[PDB]
């Protein structure tokens, strides 16, 4: 009934280049089997919409990686929110909503903006930069961990940490064993941050702590949900970003669109997302024998979704291949969809509209002048190394 494909999606030669087999995926059926990995996939934007708007059948709180809470130990304590069903999950998410919330972005607005024009004028006074280390990277770190209240040495341990956490939702291959090996440091810096004191004033991290009194989290819940914010936080927008500048600079179209209209640049970073997906994929489990796309899967069976592939799908997008900045994005699921869709998204999305805006006013040309490198990771899609001339307007 189920098609059975032989497709590793934590493969390198898949990283390469997804896209034939994520096709191969799609058209297979609505619900596949991967004998690689003994999961179940969806691939097609219908299916994986539906199993996100699911949370009772697909569960997140056996994991939302390969492995299964309820057979294996976790590698690290579980998330709070990511790893929570309801109604264990609603109270701390209801607080990363009011911790990431409108009044938030507006205290911080000018600040991310100002930092995304003086990284641009930085940048055109040198011409020829990796828009990987020198931007997509450069910008979230010089105003995320600021904004999250974190004191300035060890810094060089948040990135290591996110590509950790990321690889560690995927199978057991060597990306994954060779992070955990990697590990101790990155944990030990993160989680001792996570602590009250190690938080600066009114930041991102002071105010979780400062929501303890209010019933919905207590004291000690706080520290994982500070840990939430430095595991996703970072390494997502830096791919979101590396992701919109890799489409502005192979469709010169596009960036030309912006340049004309710089109001289009929240919209332009959204489809950045749609088209790259940088959180590519994400596993639910079954709580109950369940029909899906009429194919039936047993209680306690992993679920892949591909939410890159979703955001390609031809039965749900008009010309899913193209990057086109006055798309109506609404409804890709590059953020999720339901109960866990990204509780950051507010801040993802004001820094790449800040950035995409400092691009549109200041530079004419976005021109590859180099070799482009893909960075591996189980979960994360972007590259390494992004070589590019930038002209000045
Ligand atoms: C381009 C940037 C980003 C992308 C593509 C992205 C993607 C996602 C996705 C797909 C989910 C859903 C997970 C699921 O359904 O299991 C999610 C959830 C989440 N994200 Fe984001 N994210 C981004 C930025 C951020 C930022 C900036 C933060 C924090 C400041 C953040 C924190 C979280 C958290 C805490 C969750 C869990 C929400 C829940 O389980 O209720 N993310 N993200
Ligand atoms: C979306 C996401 C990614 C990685 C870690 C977390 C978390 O809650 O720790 C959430
Ligand atoms: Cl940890």
């Amino acid at each position: 009934t189920i098609p059975h494909l032989a497709i590793d999606p934590f493969s390198l030669d898949f990283f390469d280049d997804p896209y034939p087999d994520q096709q191969t995926l799609r058209d297979a059926g609505p619900v596949v089997y991967l004998d690689k990995w003994n999961v179940y996939g969806v691939a097609r934007y219908a299916e994986v919409h539906a199993v996100l708007n699911d949370p009772t059948t697909f569960c997140s709180s056996r994991g939302v990686g390969l492995s299964d809470f309820k057979k294996e130990k976790p590698w690290r304590p579980p998330s709070l929110i990511l790893e929570a069903d309801p109604p264990a999950h609603t109270r701390p998410r209801a607080v990363l909503s009011k911790v990431l919330s409108p009044a938030t972005m507006k205290t911080i607005r000018d600040g991310f903006a100002a930092a995304a024009d003086a990284k641009v004028d930085e940048l055109l006074q040198r011409g020829c930069i990796d828009a990987i280390a020198d931007l997509a990277e450069a910008y979230p770190l010089s105003v995320f961990p600021d904004a999250m209240g974190l004191k300035q040495e060890g810094r060089e341990h948040l990135l290591p940490y996110a590509g950790l956490v990321f690889n560690a939702f995927g199978p057991p291959n060597e990306l994954r064993q060779t992070a955990i090996e990697r590990s101790a440091p990155h944990q030990a810096y993160v989680n001792e941050q996570c602590q009250r004191p190690n938080l600066a004033p009114g930041g991102f991290g002071a105010c979780i702590h400062a929501f303890t009194d209010t019933g919905e989290i207590t004291p000690d819940e706080a520290p994982l949900l500070v840990r939430s914010l430095l595991s996703a936080g970072l390494d997502t927008t830096v791919n979101g970003i590396g992701a919109a500048v890799y489409c502005l600079a192979r469709f010169p179209g596009e960036l030309q669109r912006l340049r004309s209209d710089p109001t289009l640049a929240r919209n332009a970073f959204e489809e950045a997302v749609r088209f790259e997906s940088p959180v590519q994929t994400f596993f639910r489990t079954t709580t109950r024998e369940v029909e899906l796309g009429g194919a039936v899967i047993g209680e306690g069976e992993k679920v892949l979704m591909f939410l890159g592939s979703a955001n390609r799908d031809p039965r749900r997008w008009s010309d899913p291949d193209l990057y086109d900045i006055t798309r109506k994005t609404s409804g890709h699921v590059g953020f999720g969809s339901g109960v866990h869709m990204c509780v950051g998204q507010l801040v993802a999305r004001l820094e790449g509209e800040v950035m995409l805006s400092a691009l549109a006013r200041k530079v004419a040309a976005i021109d590859i002048d180099g070799p482009v490198k893909r960075r591996f990771n189980n979960t994360l899609r972007g590259l390494e190394s992004l070589p590019v001339k930038l002209t000045p307007a």
